[PDB]
């Protein structure tokens, strides 16, 4: 009962047991320069970053093109527009960056050793300045005649207000990279998802490392390098992630929520080819569905990311692929797919014949689930009371196993609780004490079903 159908798979084809020489281990990293602002409003531009076989793209001196004010999220206007706000910092040990050893440079290692603390995007501009004096420091004494570092990471920009004019600026981007958009899955959540849909600031030092991984549920990514500093990326096409992940398996760190840095050579004798680039300031990097990726700052500089859900077979397929994965896992998504791919159907046109028949699939499933649900409570004398969807009224999860419940709702009062059927019954043998509730009447998702159809 997947909500995918294999036959309809749009994902590129490649194989493993064929053999790699080098340089096709090294393959040359897509990358875009923009004559013309109108360009990277071409529809070219889009097919290009969106394609399935170019796992990652740098789009060069984006922010020249635009004429994007990248000074709005300089660590000076950072720390007058929100001092005291919070940042989450991490504590590392600086390496090289296609390295990273134990504790006495006897042996490379996968697990890559991360440590959390809390001070104010402030107290962080001191420590980040004050890391650059002192390098500069030793650097002309020297001219006259294990280092640890911390990491600012994951800071908040969601607030429109103190962060208006940073927000505002990125509104110079083509829909398709844009927070919010209309061509947006993510802006078809219905909520507020911190670091997806709103968007995330890095404050970084020479070494500060973002460990391996994919994004949320397979989506996208854009990171703008506001600078000085030059960043070093990592990535690995999505079709060879399992391969990574076995080996965070066989190394003792957990692939999904563990921090690891990966082993190059591990994977050149694993035939995976590796892109290598460096990002410079107003540098764009877009980061395809479901790449594998990992990131080192040469630097001192500032990034700004968020993730975009883009309308196209390839991410749809890869987001509802890592939806099933994460269930099977117990690991919650953050993207409610069912819940969001109605939302779709029914507020967006389709023009796309292959991502219109894998929407149509999910809605068919999920009809089906809903109706199987539907009678197995009714030869139970269950009763299902119609409630009703509040406007604005986001997805719902089971309070105990964190998979996402839609249509129907087993809820409980301690006030009130949401759970799945398994969690509810559980709890109670015969459902006693739970109020079951209906979202949607058979016949409203049957309309709504029938009544999405294809665009020309
Ligand atoms: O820039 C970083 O440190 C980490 N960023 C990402 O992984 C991303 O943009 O997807
Ligand atoms: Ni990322
Ligand atoms: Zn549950």
């Amino acid at each position: 009962e997947s909500y995918l159908s294999p036959a309809q798979s749009v994902k590129p084809k490649i194989n493993t047991e064929e053999k790699l020489p080098r340089e096709k281990l090294n393959p040359p990293t897509p990358s875009i320069y923009l004559e013309s602002k109108r360009d990277a409003f071409s529809p070219v531009l889009l097919q290009f970053c969106t394609d399935p076989r170019n796992p990652i793209t740098v789009i060069r001196g984006l922010a020249g093109s635009l004429r994007l004010n990248l000074g709005l999220f300089s660590t000076k206007t950072l720390v007058e527009a929100s001092g005291e706000h919070t940042v989450e910092v991490r504590t590392q040990v600086q390496q090289p960056s296609d390295e990273n050893w134990d504790l006495t440079g006897t042996r490379q290692i996968w697990p890559c050793e991360s440590s959390r603390s809390h001070t104010t995007i402030a107290k962080y501009a001191q420590y980040q300045a004050s890391s650059f004096q002192e390098s500069l420091q030793e650097e002309l004494e020297v001219l006259f005649q294990h280092h640890i570092i911390k990491f600012g990471t994951n800071i908040d920009l969601s607030d429109a207000k103190r962060w208006k004019p940073q927000l505002q600026e990125l509104l110079k981007l083509p829909a398709f990279m844009r927070v919010t958009s209309t061509g947006n899955m993510l802006s078809h959540v219905g909520h507020t998802i911190l670091g997806m849909n709103t968007v995330q600031l890095y404050m970084k030092v020479p070494g500060s490392r973002t460990p391996g991984h994919q994004e949320n549920n397979n989506f996208c990514s854009v990171n703008i390098n506001i600078g000085p500093g030059d960043c070093e990326w990592f990535a690995v096409h999505e079709h060879y992630w399992e391969t990574i992940s076995a080996f965070c398996d066989r190394h003792g760190v957990d692939y999904l929520t563990g921090s690891w840095w990966p082993i190059l050579d591990d994977l050149y004798a694993s035939n995976i080819p590796v892109y290598r680039f460096v990002q410079r300031p107003g540098d764009l990097v877009w980061i395809n569905a479901g790449t594998v990726h990992w990131v080192q700052a040469t630097g001192w500089c500032n990034n700004i990311a968020w993730n975009v859900g883009p309308l196209t077979a390839y991410q749809y397929q890869l987001a509802l692929e890592r939806y099933e994965w994460n269930e099977v896992k117990n690991v919650k998504s953050i993207v409610p797919m069912i819940h969001v791919s109605w939302n779709v159907a029914r507020t967006v046109k389709i023009s796309d014949p292959d991502l219109f028949k894998m929407i149509k699939f999910c809605l068919l499933q999920s009809m089906k689930h809903c109706q199987v649900q539907r009678e197995s409570l009714v030869r139970a004398g269950k009763k299902i009371a119609y409630q009703g969807r509040v406007k604005d009224e986001p997805a719902y999860y089971c309070n105990e196993c964190d998979v996402e419940v839609f249509n129907i709702l087993f809820v409980t009062s301690e006030t009130y609780l949401v759970h799945c059927e398994g969690c509810a019954r559980r709890r109670s043998a015969g459902l006693q004490g739970v109020v079951v509730l209906e979202q949607y009447r058979t016949e409203e998702l049957a309309q709504a079903y029938d009544a999405f159809t294809l665009a020309p």
